[PDB]
């Protein structure tokens, strides 16, 4: 059981390369409307402090040069949504999908794109943290980047990407351009809160180990619910709520395991540890599956 | 650790898909300029497949008995072949979405992106290993057989392996592009056992030298080995042997940090004759295998 990316092409085909000064990032390129991050308008000096509305009144159209493999977009229109940049273009892109802008939720899963200078680099799942990061890979360049689910054929986009905080974690904004979490698009060492364990994904996980074979932290013992979360909040595990109990009926169904039981087996595992043996290859408790995750590959 | 199994991604692959359907036996294809691949037990009924004669049944079969379809819309065969494992349908269409591209058989050890797929439609993708006993561990239910694996260098899709078939512990095989399967498989309805499996000590190497690249570089020491010496005491612990394209694939990481191959296989040694003491590597006990030295630069760099 491993994580999975939704297919990409979808979001291929809307990736273009955004240049300002000597910044060069990306661009999500749909129908005439190209997004990208604003701090791309930003010099060496003005990062630290960046007054966007003054950056932005003293740039013309021209001074953006957008690519679409070896083909500029003329910039007819700008204008900023947050911290995100809207470039209006002369051509549409006929390669735009059926899409939506969502705000995701944490602890919830996304497919990132990881691209540079407008070319797709690497796909791979992400969460989004309970402190609002997300344990990413970006290198430098990999700003506009962006996260997304697919539903039938319509692409969800939820995340763009602008920045990499001290401890290696990353950080970034809906395509509205508000951030994710307590961060700004300033060029500052900047820390998250404390993060959490995202209690149902584990649980999610738990049930994948089970329906592969592996049953070895089951237990008869149970608990309420009230004092699962006690214990959980003991040991930085957020809270499971009722809808998390419905939303895992249906591994429950499928497994025969009571949810209930189930957080039973996780509390045991966190008061004793795995003394050694792992579950599904993994020496530590996995929490970036969510239920639906689980479903879709079973 | 700060590293992840990221795929390649998928859109050059997708716009390849296909579904290839015999009787009522649905499986999927991929469509290179006027060609469809897939695996050639589509053409074999439940009756068949505990052996089936393959040629006998590719000889009953005409062009006007397979339904190649790339979403709703048939494609016309105009030509069929047998080779190896693969059936290879000649269709009256080049593919205008075909990448440019190359078959390539991978060595174990290996990774590559799997695009699973469904009624010739993309479910999701995600790295695999070629394990040292020719399996790889996929997500494969029933219909994903024709989902390939792939490498993207520079615009180019390097087509490594096409799905067949699951075995008795749960792990997957399959073929090249041009029908060979990886390990002493065949495409039968029968139980059959994979080699026991050992660790990828080349991607163990590689996520050492990944440490290092980052500052957590505890476990070098001043020594050296050579190559049969490593690989005696590797076969101990069942690890497994170095070959030369090993040591040549590790050139590019010890290069960048100035620690020559046979240094690293040292400490490597010591790691398993000695353990970890308690101690950690990228933030973690397990030597991680399923990272090769591509990916960890791909990583880093
Ligand atoms: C895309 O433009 C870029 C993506 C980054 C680069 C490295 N990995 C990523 O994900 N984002 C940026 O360049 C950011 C621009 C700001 C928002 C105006 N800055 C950014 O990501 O900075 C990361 C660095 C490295 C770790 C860190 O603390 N930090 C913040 C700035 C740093 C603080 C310490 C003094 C020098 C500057
Ligand atoms: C694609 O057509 C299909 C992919 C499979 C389905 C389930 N997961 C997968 O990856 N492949 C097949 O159906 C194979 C067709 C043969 C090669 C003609 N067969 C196959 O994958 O069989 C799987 C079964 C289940 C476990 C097992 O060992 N095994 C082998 C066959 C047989 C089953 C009955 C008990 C003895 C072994
Ligand atoms: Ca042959």
């Amino acid at each position: 059981f491993r994580k999975m990316a939704f297919p990409s092409g979808k979001v291929e085909g809307c990736m273009v390369q955004v240049t300002c000064g000597t910044t060069t990032l990306n661009g999500l390129w749909l129908d005439d409307v190209v997004y990208c991050p604003r701090h791309v308008i930003c010099t060496s000096e003005d990062m630290l402090n960046p007054n966007y509305e003054d950056l932005l009144i003293r740039k013309s159209n021209h001074n953006f040069l957008v690519q679409a493999g070896n083909v500029q977009l003329r910039v007819i229109g700008h204008s900023m949504q947050n911290c995100v940049l809207k470039l209006k273009v002369d051509t549409a892109n006929p390669k735009t999908p059926k899409y939506k802008f969502v705000r995701i939720q944490p602890g919830q899963t996304f497919s990132v794109l990881a691209c540079y200078n407008g070319s797709p680099s690497g796909v791979y799942q992400c969460a989004m943290r309970p402190n609002f990061t997300i344990k990413g890979s970006f290198l430098n360049g990999s700003c506009g980047s962006v996260g997304f689910n697919i539903d039938y054929d319509c692409v969800s986009f939820c995340y763009m990407h602008h920045m990499e905080l001290p401890t290696g974690v990353h950080a970034g904004t809906d395509l509205e351009g508000n951030f994710y979490g307590p961060f700004v698009d300033r060029q500052t060492a900047q820390a998250a809160g404390t993060d959490t364990t995202i209690t149902v994904n584990v649980l999610a996980w738990l049930y994948a180990a089970v329906i592969n074979g592996d049953r070895w932290f089951l237990n008869r013992f149970t608990t309420t619910l009230n004092d699962f979360n006690l214990v959980a909040m003991k040991y930085n595990y957020e809270p499971l709520t009722q809808d998390h109990v419905d939303i895992l009926g249906p591994l429950s169904a499928q497994t025969g395991i009571a949810v209930l039981d189930m957080c039973a087996s996780l509390k045991e595992l966190l008061q004793n540890g795995m003394n050694g043996r792992t579950i599904l290859g993994s020496a530590l408790l996995e929490d970036e599956f969510t239920p639906f995750d689980v479903v879709r590959q079973c």
